[PDB]
Parts: structure tokens; C-alpha cells; sequence
């Protein structure tokens, strides 16, 4: 689905950069609004 990793959680632009960090690093601590 869309939320492959943390994606759907709030991804506006962060999908590109911050999701690359959320999936692999820990940038998931930034977003969960959606």
C-alpha cells in the first residue's frame, strides 16, 4: 500500500527525503498526523 514503511503517516514532501530517513534512520519521529 501507500504506507509501505512510514510513508502515509503524514507524507507531504518528507516522503522524498524524510521518509528515506524515516524508513532507514528514524525520521518517523517527525510525522504521524495522517
Amino acid at each position: 500500500g501507500k504506507e509501505k514503511e512510514k510513508l502515509k503517516q503524514c507524507f507531504k514532501d518528507m516522503t522524498l527525503a524524510a521518509i528515506d530517513y524515516a524508513k532507514h534512520k528514524v525520521e518517523k519521529h517527525l510525522f504521524k498526523c495522517i
